[PDB]
């Protein structure tokens, strides 16, 4: 049933497969397209063929890179009908990704980035024909196949009860059968990410006689369940303990669907497999009659339910509170029962359903009808509010393609930085194909930046135990319809990542003196490499690098000494491409601490609000093991102030010195500490919100330009100062040692972004939620999201909030607080 299952993806694929021909330009287009995100004049430099010079001129920032094409056409051509403006396009220098014709300029994060680091934004006007396309899908691509690498009792007339029989483990290992003398089983039955009933507990027995590679229970398992009462999603989990020698410990889990793909009851002999990390096969004998059950779905009910009484005695009131409460987080059971009673007057209010559906009594058969007639009248949802509906908490196949229908709203820019909590929401799918998934590959199919970032989170999603195999159909999916050009530079950049982290491996396994004569010869296999091969940057694709830079390679001096990694552009008309390798920490913390940032930065932009926050870049390449960006012209706080010490000449001018050194003019110190106090203001907000402490002076990271950023990220969702504003930060702020409007201006920044933040409340707690499963240690429950809950006070109105803010701000400044009017 499960190679069945895997044919009928394959085949699925195949389909989507056509829906993508190579033909298409939009949907095959061969190259990256330069990241947008929706939110005056900037001076741009186009290179034109057959000019020396590119030309440079101011455009709108609000005109469309369509209309900036045609003037750029229109300087080197008087008249615009007899050159084409189609086949144009621009493209950013040094880097292979094409700029959206429709969308702005502004809207660009290329100009974005440009306009606050103050970067000369240099692009090159070109055809179709000039652009690389390697990366396009052939018709080689489009023929080939898809490679990863009698009579029937309706369930709802189905009285016999769930019952089956755990048999025996097989291939237990030696040191197993050293440290354990018993082993037993805990069943459990679940839905929506809950036990239905209780588990059931096996015996306790030994390994078999004359066998010892064996454990044989034998033993029948009976619940208290019906096979008409177990939801079309029922799973079985079974998870194996062993007891000492010399408490219980865990040994590794199943999971068994309770029906297949097909919506057939699981009957006879099914075997699973548990990962030591070794397989161990698990065999369990479900009952197996002269018949097959089928699971069918219940009977559609048809209804327009508008006409209703309003009687609203203070009770349409508590339904808008409930209605316009922050999320399902901690509802009462009370709230649930009536939002439940009165859902058909909250049709208005769409992106309520998930409260609605959290507040259902039960899935019980009886009662799917109902609820599916109230989920085909639904209005369409926020694509980020239908994110809840892919929860574990809701199983259900037609809510979760629901879902998954409101979701292809959205656009694939917004997606790109939202794929993390796909690909892990991809585990409460129990069949392999599912809307979910197609969803995923389609949007890959269509989107080359998709697709890179899909299989770099497909590969570390791989190293789970128990989801692996899943990941592992998904990622060959992904590959085989990626087409042939994509996968051979996906092999390429493994192969980067691959080499650097044995470079990086031997460096800190050499000392010393030994330490920097290594990295040069650990690093001339790499150079071997670009020898033989022109290798795109993981961490941003667009970048191509063909050759390393040896002499400007080095590496940091740290806990775990971080590769600096330089490598030559392959355009002369890039820079030169800086990243640094880690290996020994678990970088998916740091991303997700990084994807919070770069959120709030977007909902900020959102409303118009500008923190100017630096927004960098993290890849988890392998277990344990990635690239970083390096922020160029950029310090910790420590060194700023350790430099500062061999003059020593005030507490409160390490911070402003060094910016003035950097900046000698008036106005650029100004320009400078303006940068300073908005990204402060941006960093303050993140740190209470998401919990980040141990802000030391390492953990900080100034910018020569003015702007504030964070890079360790070791404490992230913390429990107890929120954050610290020391006395030289607010001599920047202030432009001065006494308190100025400036003050006034960081204080309003930070309540403003705090409540911007606020109500986009439900969507951080959903992502959060969401990466739940994927194991990071702070991570592993609803409480530290009730943490963060707690954090941003919803019940609380803005201006109170602002109040609390404050206050935090001044505990944050502290001794020096006395000086401050609030
Ligand atoms: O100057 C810098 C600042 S060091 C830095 N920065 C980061 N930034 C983001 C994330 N983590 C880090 C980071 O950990 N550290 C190391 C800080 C540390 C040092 C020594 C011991 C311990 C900790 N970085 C560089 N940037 C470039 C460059 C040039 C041109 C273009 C470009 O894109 C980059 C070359 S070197």
């Amino acid at each position: 049933v499960q190679n069945d299952e895997v044919a009928a993806f394959c085949q699925s694929i195949m389909k989507l497969k056509t829906k993508f021909p190579y033909t298409d330009h939009c949907t095959n287009p061969g190259y990256l397209l330069s990241p947008v995100t929706v939110q005056a004049s900037v001076k741009v430099s186009i290179e034109i063929e057959g000019l020396q010079l590119p030309v440079t001129f101011t455009c709108d920032v609000s005109s469309t890179v369509e209309i900036i094409i045609m003037q750029a056409l229109c300087w080197v051509h008087d008249d615009l009908n007899q050159v084409d403006v189609g086949s144009y396009i621009l493209k950013v220098c040094g880097q292979e990704e094409v700029l959206q014709n429709n969308h702005c300029l502004g809207s660009h994060e290329h100009i974005q980035n440009c306009r606050k680091w103050d970067t000369e934004i240099k692009l090159q006007l070109l055809t179709l024909s000039a652009m690389c396309q390697n990366l396009a899908r052939t018709a080689e691509d489009d023929e080939a196949p898809v490679d990863l690498n009698r009579n029937i009792k309706e369930a709802w007339t189905a009285t016999e009860q769930l019952q089956f029989t755990v048999y025996a483990a097989h291939g237990i290992s030696s040191n197993w059968v050293s440290n354990y003398e018993k082993y037993y089983l805990i069943c459990s039955l679940s839905h929506n990410g809950k036990d239905l009933f209780k588990p059931i507990q096996s015996k306790k027995v030994g390994t078999y006689k004359n066998a010892a590679y064996l454990i044989k229970w034998d033993e029948l398992i009976i619940f208290p369940i019906q096979i008409s009462q177990l939801p079309l999603e029922s799973v079985l989990h079974l998870t194996l303990f062993g007891v000492l020698n010399q408490g219980p410990e865990a040994l590794g889990k199943v999971s068994l669907t309770l029906f297949d793909f097909k919506r057939f009851l699981t009957c006879g002999t099914k075997l699973a497999y548990l990962w030591t990390s070794e397989r161990i096969v698990l065999q369990v004998d479900f009952p197996s009659p002269a018949f097959d059950i089928i699971y069918t779905s219940p009977q559609i009910d048809r209804n327009i339910i508008d006409k209703l009484e309003t009687l609203e005695s203070d009770i349409k009131g508590k339904l808008l509170d409930i209605i316009h409460r922050d999320s399902s987080f901690g509802l009462s059971k009370e709230d649930k029962v009536f939002l439940w009673e009165n859902r058909y007057y909250c049709l208005k209010h769409p992106n309520c359903l998930p409260k609605i559906l959290a507040s259902a009594p039960n899935w019980k058969w009886a009662n799917l009808a109902k609820t599916y007639s109230l989920l085909h009248q639904w209005p369409p949802l926020c694509p980020l509010a239908a994110l809840e509906l892919l929860d574990a908490k809701f199983a259900d196949q037609e809510v979760r393609s629901l879902a998954v229908s409101w979701m292809e709203a959205i656009s694939d820019d917004e997606l790109a930085d939202l794929l993390p909590q796909f690909v892990q929401a991809l585990k409460y799918e129990i069949y392999l194909n599912s809307s979910l998934v197609r969803f995923l590959l389609s949007r890959a199919l269509g989107n080359i930046q998709i697709a890179h970032s899909l299989y770099w989170l497909l590969k570390d999603a791989l190293h789970d135990t128990h989801f692996g195999s899943r990941y592992e159909h998904v990622l060959g999916a992904l590959l085989s319809v990626g087409g042939k050009g994509l996968r051979e530079e996906l092999s390429k950049q493994m192969k980067l990542v691959q080499l650097l982290g044995g470079v990086a491996e031997k460096v800190r396994q050499a000392s010393g003196s030994t330490r920097q004569v290594v990295l040069q010869k650990s690093m001339e296999r790499v150079q071997s490499f670009f020898l033989r091969n022109k290798c795109r940057l993981p961490l941003k694709p667009s970048l191509v690098a063909k050759e390393l830079n040896i002499k400007s390679c080095s590496f940091f001096s740290s806990n775990a000494m971080p590769l600096k990694v330089t490598m030559v552009n392959a355009d002369p008309l890039g820079e030169e491409i800086n990243v640094m390798f880690k290996v020994g920490e678990d970088l998916r913390q740091d991303m997700l601490a990084l994807q919070m940032i770069k959120i709030m930065d977007k909902i900020w932009l959102k409303e118009g609000l500008d923190l100017r926050m630096v927004i960098f870049r993290c890849l988890s390449t392998g277990r344990d093991r990635g690239m970083v960006e390096l922020v160029p012209a950029s310090d910790t706080l420590r060194k700023i102030q350790v430099e500062y010490g061999v003059t020593g000449s005030f507490k409160d001018k390490p911070l402003a010195e060094w910016l003035r050194k950097y900046n000698p003019s008036e106005e650029e110190y100004e320009k400078a500490s303006e940068n300073f106090i908005y990204s402060c203001a941006g960093c303050c907000v993140a740190t209470y919100v998401l919990g980040i402490c141990d802000r030391h002076n390492d953990n900080i990271m100034l910018r020569s330009t003015g702007h504030m950023f964070h890079i360790d990220f070791g404490k992230f969702l913390g429990h107890a100062a929120p954050f610290v504003l020391t006395s030289d930060m607010a001599y920047v702020i202030n432009g001065g040692e006494k308190p100025t409007i400036r003050f006034q201006l960081f204080v309003d920044l930070c309540c403003q972004a705090y409540n911007l933040i606020r109500k986009q409340t439900n969507l951080f707690l959903n992502l959060l939620s969401l990466m739940i499963p994927s194991g990071l240690p702070e991570l592993t429950s609803i409480q530290d999201l009730k943490y963060v809950r707690d954090a941003l006070q919803p019940q609380t109105t803005d201006a109170e909030a602002t109040i609390f803010f404050t206050r935090l701000i001044e505990s944050s400044l502290g001794s020096i607080a006395t000086k401050f009017n609030f």
